[PDB]
């Protein structure tokens, strides 16, 4: 309807497959080469399904803080015979704060979902499904279960991943440059 969806509606076109792990079926945001993230309680394990493909996975990492804190973000490296688009310079550099941001979905249960979640506020710490969890930022919008991994932006920055609500706010795991330097 204006420019915050049409930003969040080209990183979708290009930039997102639909995983699934025994957890379910998850947005999965791609990076860069065959780099993608998704959720950490998505279970990642030796093969995942990319747009109902078998497809082995060659690589994945649980990201956590260095005081050995949840993240919540799986770095995934997928055995796929095509490239992502690089992003990266799209990824902010600094934890902050936002405003005007759109979570976007695109799975079975939810194809091409836009939200306008609004203001964003740098939370921090979160007890997330019982586990101390850093870095969360928080919208005020009532998600719900199949929304994880949507991908939050702004125009012109991919913020984050969501991972959970509360049933009145949503919560996201910030993607930072620093991730996804080679």
């Amino acid at each position: 309807m204006g420019p915050g969806f049409d930003f969040a509606q080209a990183i979708m076109k290009k930039n997102t497959v639909i995983a699934r792990t025994e957890k379910g079926e998850f947005t999965m945001l791609g990076v860069y080469d065959r780099v993608a993230v998704i959720p950490t309680h998505a279970s990642v394990g030796e093969i995942i399904y990319i747009n109902d493909v078998e497809t082995r996975v060659l690589d994945a990492c649980a990201l956590r803080d260095l005081t050995d804190t949840n993240l919540e973000i799986t770095i995934v490296k997928l055995d796929r015979n095509q490239k992502f688009r690089d992003i990266r310079h799209f990824l902010p550099r600094c934890e902050d704060d936002y405003n005007d941001a759109v979570l976007s979905v695109h799975t079975s249960k939810f194809p091409n979902m836009y939200i306008p979640v609004g203001q964003v506020t740098n939370y921090g710490f979160l007890n997330l499904g019982g586990t101390p969890t850093h870095r969360i930022l928080m919208y005020n919008f009532p998600t719900r279960a199949g929304q994880c991994g949507g991908v939050v932006t702004t125009t012109g920055k991919v913020i984050g991943i969501h991972v959970g609500g509360n049933g009145a706010q949503g919560f996201a795991a910030m993607l930072l440059h620093s991730y996804f330097t080679d």
